[PDB]
């Protein structure tokens, strides 16, 4: 029965050198359809790359996860501050009538992944941030539901993800 937005890490503690996966999870979120969310990291310390190793340009959309997946004419865009370590990304649905006939949302899943290299070995947030560029984020998320309306109230924003605040280092 809560309702909630996470970022999630599969490692707490991670090596120089090594991927990092953030896992976008939404857990019991009614009728949701798609999102805008502006996330925040250190670029000193983390560096986004795609699922084959490359690195995220100023265009490069996260990658994809376990919902937001089906033919509905996806729109997704991106536009990334890699010097400030700025990731505004939107992955939506757009055909909402048929994905409201079918009967069957969405509401628990992986909306994105964005994975990261470890550059520096030192703990650091992974956070999602409010921002001039969106007015109507609660605290960097916006989603919404299958009629194309924000949804306004009633679910957790569940973050930063923290990684290395303990680290394989001889000290
Ligand atoms: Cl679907
Ligand atoms: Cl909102
Ligand atoms: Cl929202």
């Amino acid at each position: 029965p809560t309702s909630s937005i996470e970022i999630v890490l599969d490692k707490t503690t991670a090596s120089v050198g090594e991927i990092v996966t953030a896992s976008i999870n939404i857990k019991n979120i009614t009728n949701f359809s798609g999102c805008q969310l502006n996330m925040k990291y250190d670029p000193a310390v983390l560096q986004p790359v795609t699922s084959s190793g490359v690195a995220y340009t100023k265009s490069t959309m996260p990658g994809a996860g376990t919902i937001l997946n089906s033919d509905f004419n996806l729109r997704q865009v991106a536009d990334n501050d890699l010097e400030k370590g700025i990731l505004n990304f939107s992955k939506a649905y757009v055909s909402l009538d048929d994905y409201r006939t079918a009967a069957a949302p969405e509401q628990t899943g992986t909306v994105a992944v964005v994975k990261f290299k470890v550059l520096k070995e030192e703990t650091s947030s992974i956070s999602f941030e409010d921002t001039t560029s969106v007015p109507n984020a609660i605290d960097g998320t916006v989603l919404f539901d299958w009629n194309g309306d924000r949804i306004q109230s009633g679910y957790s924003v569940i973050q930063p993800a923290v990684i290395n605040l303990d680290m394989i280092k001889a000290s």
